[PDB]
């Protein structure tokens, strides 16, 4: 279950296009033209897909407090769901961790700097969430 996954670009509405280093390094950059801002975007379930550096080959995760990392090997931290705001924006949760009692979901996200936030600090009212995914087109 590798579904082919289409290869796009993952841009913030803070501004930036999201981007993942060779070293597993994963941030923003203006850059839209620089090969590390594409990944593979991996359906593994309904809506749940795996996001994959295509020139770093690693997978972005997230752990049980919240830290967005990069991972060689697929693992459940590997997973997010994809939801939608205002019918336009995309944004990618945790499938394993959320807060307890209330029930809200960690998200990937980016700050004005253009800088990876902790998950737990990532709202999806907050444009640090909103993603516009943009295929290469295959």
């Amino acid at each position: 279950p590798q579904l082919k996954g289409i290869v796009t670009r993952l841009f913030s509405q803070q501004g930036y296009f999201l981007q993942m280093h060779p070293d597993g390094t994963i941030d923003g950059t203006k850059d839209e033209n620089s090969d590390y801002t594409l990944f593979n975007l991996i359906p593994v379930g309904l809506r749940v897909v795996a996001i994959q550096g295509v020139k770093a080959s690693l997978y972005v995760a997230m752990n049980g407090e919240g830290y967005l990392y990069s991972s060689d090997v697929f693992t459940p931290e590997c997973k997010f769901k994809e939801s939608v705001f205002e019918n336009y924006y995309v944004i990618y949760s945790s499938t394993l961790y959320r807060q307890q009692e209330s029930g809200r979901a960690w998200f990937l996200g980016l700050n004005k700097e253009g800088q990876i936030m902790k998950g737990n600090r990532v709202k999806k009212t907050k444009p640090s969430s909103h993603f516009v995914p943009k295929p290469i087109e295959v």
